[PDB]
């Protein structure tokens, strides 16, 4: 199971109205794979496989909470745990309605 709470879910923000793009590129490298949406700032970088844009993210914003675009799982970089919340079900399903119809 992922953590049912951290204590950083404070830090996530309300849901843009243009909603969420799950094939949106990585904003530095512009890779398509791998790509995290942050769940405070909601700018999209890759994964630690591909470029590591997204914990280079977290490291110059202190941004603790993102959302894979491949499972839809969230990460915490302080627990350095995945977290699941109600405060996180509207932006998955969100994403999931955006990436599977
Ligand atoms: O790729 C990322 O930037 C986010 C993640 N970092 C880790 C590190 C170890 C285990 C799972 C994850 S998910
Ligand atoms: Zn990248
Ligand atoms: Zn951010
Ligand atoms: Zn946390």
């Amino acid at each position: 199971s992922p953590l049912p709470w951290c204590p950083h879910l404070v830090a996530v923000c309300p849901i843009p109205a243009a909603g969420l793009d799950v094939t949106q590129p990585c904003g530095d490298c512009g890779t398509i794979q791998e790509n995290w949406v942050c769940l405070s700032c909601y700018q999209v970088y890759c994964g630690r496989y591909i470029n590591g844009h997204m914990l280079q993210h977290h490291g110059n914003s202190g941004h603790p909470l993102v959302l894979s675009y491949i499972d839809l799982s969230a990460w915490c970089y302080y627990c350095q745990a995945y977290v699941h919340h109600q405060a996180l079900l509207d932006v998955k399903n969100i994403a999931h309605q955006n990436k599977f119809g």
